[PDB]
């Protein structure tokens, strides 16, 4: 066996489908599932095939593996090592399905509305649904405390597709309707840092990270609306002409901006994408620069593992240290899902006017 190292690219590309949560592991206790936990021993980057415990180039895509052969390894790598790519992929399967849970409330609660209350709003305004918070999945650990990560995970298919179908008829139903909902957001750029506080809302902070050193379960939180259905100088007539996110975006059939929410689960709020490039999505903002950091102490390992013609030879010129650095230069758009720039920047109800606060989710006009 003479195993090898692999180069920058593909790297980046294991970096990204960690927070896409799209890797294909091997673990001979869930061969190819990762519903529950248990250590990895063979993995994919950017279209390779590698051992996880001596980090070697075992194969590729053209050709499948079923089992590991006996191998030239080294045995040298730890799960402290590598824990941190698994447990944020975790976390992402945790979050993905706990927004995905909390459409599927949102769209079935939409799912039951009578045209007579539905005019008499039109005509007036005021609170049309909500949702406690309290009642929506304890059993994440965004919701509950007993629960952890390694805690094995709930089977759903094609989330992707659902997840469009309900974005899309929801918001479609709400355009027809034109309502606002207080959880919603223009942009998130505020949401930790940009926004104003008030109530219990001074006491949460911010990390801005997967941090196992953070906790994640808590409330949800929201605009203070109240007062803005109350406000009758900005009534019923203005509430359309000035709040509706047609202003802010116009038709959802005319998506050309990112549509974001609240920090909806465990302070995270999500954005979407525009369906007018074929479809919509859902994601966290995660800045590229910190999953950079991930990779620092793998730097010092692999220093410490192998020697210099291989890293000029594998991670080239500065050895990956180099890569390091100008990939730090490359970062804030090497990294960029598209809607990380379809943002938009005018508010036309103002949003300093209305604070964030842990409360009972609900669309009014």
């Amino acid at each position: 066996m003479e195993v090898c190292l692999p180069n920058g690219h593909q790297i980046v590309d294991l970096i990204n489908n960690a927070f896409e949560g799209r890797v294909s592991i091997y673990s001979a206790q869930e061969g190819w599932d990762k519903t529950i936990s248990a250590q990895p021993d063979m993995m994919v980057c950017g279209g390779a095939v590698v051992c996880m415990h001596c980090l070697g180039v075992v194969g590729s895509l053209q050709r499948k593996l079923k089992h590991l052969p006996h191998h030239r390894c080294n045995q040298q790598i730890r799960h402290q090592d590598y824990v941190d790519v698994q447990f944020a992929d975790r976390v992402t399967a945790h979050w993905k399905r706990g927004m995905l849970s909390f459409v599927c409330q949102m769209h079935a609660m939409m799912n039951d509305v009578s045209p007579e209350d539905l005019d008499r709003v039109r005509t007036e305004g005021g609170s049309l649904v909500e949702l406690n918070w309290l009642q929506v999945d304890p059993n994440s650990m965004f919701r509950s405390i007993h629960s952890s990560w390694t805690d094995p995970l709930q089977v759903v298919d094609d989330l992707d597709t659902k997840l469009d179908q309900y974005w899309t008829a929801l918001n479609l139903m709400i355009d027809s309707s034109d309502l606002v909902p207080n959880f919603m957001m223009r942009d998130p750029s505020h949401a930790f840092n940009g926004v104003r506080l008030e109530g219990d809302a001074r006491q949460t902070q911010f990390s801005r990270t997967f941090d196992s050193r953070s906790s994640l379960e808590w409330g949800v939180m929201v605009y203070d609306y109240s007062e803005l259905e109350h406000d009758p100088s900005k009534g019923r007539a203005y509430r359309k002409e000035l709040v509706t996110p047609a202003r802010d975006f116009g038709h959802f059939g005319l998506s050309h901006y990112s549509r974001a929410t609240t920090p909806i689960l465990g302070k995270m709020p999500a954005v979407f994408s525009g369906m007018l490039t074929g479809n919509c999505k859902m994601y966290p903002f995660i800045k590229g620069t910190a999953k950079l950091k991930t990779v620092r102490k793998l730097v010092d390992s692999v220093n410490h593992a192998w020697g210099v013609e291989k890293i000029r030879y594998a991670l080239g010129p500065g050895g990956m240290t180099g890569w390091y650095n100008r990939t730090m230069q490359q970062a804030p758009i090497v990294l960029t899902p598209a809607a990380l720039t379809m943002f938009s920047d005018t508010t036309k109800f103002g949003d300093l006017d209305y604070p964030v606060m842990i409360g009972d989710p609900m669309i009014l006009g």
